[PDB]
């Protein structure tokens, strides 16, 4: 069965760590997305669609770097792709999902761990399910570089994103 993301109630944040000794934190907005289960209800095929425009870390100039010709350059750019290739069920209500994102013109497997939540019937008539993920990627892989940075050779800014995903997806009543 096909569900599809609710952009609504779909969180993307992450973390980059800054000078050594904090994180910067920052949130992604979908677009759209949609899950396929198969008929044991276990997610096989996924895919989202996220506004590269839409990235937000709390401070605008920063921001406005984030989304320039500099760095996701999103006016030619306005999308981050994620398509899965293969879902590995772990047991319980763990998956691995194997995948692959894209970020400007470049395309990198990532792999997200994955824990489904069981489906209710919300208040509204729709069947309703959750998901709760997390991985990490270097964004070096995708070309997306920073600056002279220096402190010891440290970073100023981190190779490493951090990343949490909280879902929501939805099908028809009973009926679909
Ligand atoms: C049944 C059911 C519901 C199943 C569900 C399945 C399921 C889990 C589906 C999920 C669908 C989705 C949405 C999948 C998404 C997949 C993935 C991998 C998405 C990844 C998104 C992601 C994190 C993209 C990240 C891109 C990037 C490059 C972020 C970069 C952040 C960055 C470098 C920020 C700057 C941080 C640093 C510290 C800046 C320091 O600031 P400052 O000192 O002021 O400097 P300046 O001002 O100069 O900028």
């Amino acid at each position: 069965m096909k569900w599809n993301l609710d952009p609504s109630h779909t969180s993307i944040d992450f973390k980059v760590r800054h000078m050594g000794i904090a994180s910067v934190r920052g949130s992604l907005k979908v677009l759209s997305g949609s899950v396929e289960t198969d008929e044991a209800g276990r997610p096989i095929q996924v895919e989202a669609v996220i506004d590269a425009a839409s990235i937000a870390t709390g401070e605008p100039q920063r921001d406005g770097h984030l989304r320039s010709a500099d760095f996701l350059h999103a006016e030619q750019y306005p999308e981050i792709r994620f398509v899965s290739t293969q879902i590995e069920p772990l047991g319980g209500n763990r998956y691995r999902i194997q995948g692959n994102l894209t970020i400007r013109d470049i395309t990198k497997p990532v792999t997200l761990e994955a824990e489904v939540s069981a489906p209710i019937k919300d208040p509204w008539g729709m069947q309703r399910v959750a998901a709760s993920a997390s991985g990490q990627i270097n964004r070096k892989d995708w070309n997306l570089t920073w600056n002279q940075v220096l402190e010891l050779g440290a970073l100023l800014v981190g190779e490493e994103v951090k990343f949490n995903l909280e879902v929501e997806a939805v099908a028809p009543a009973p009926v679909a």
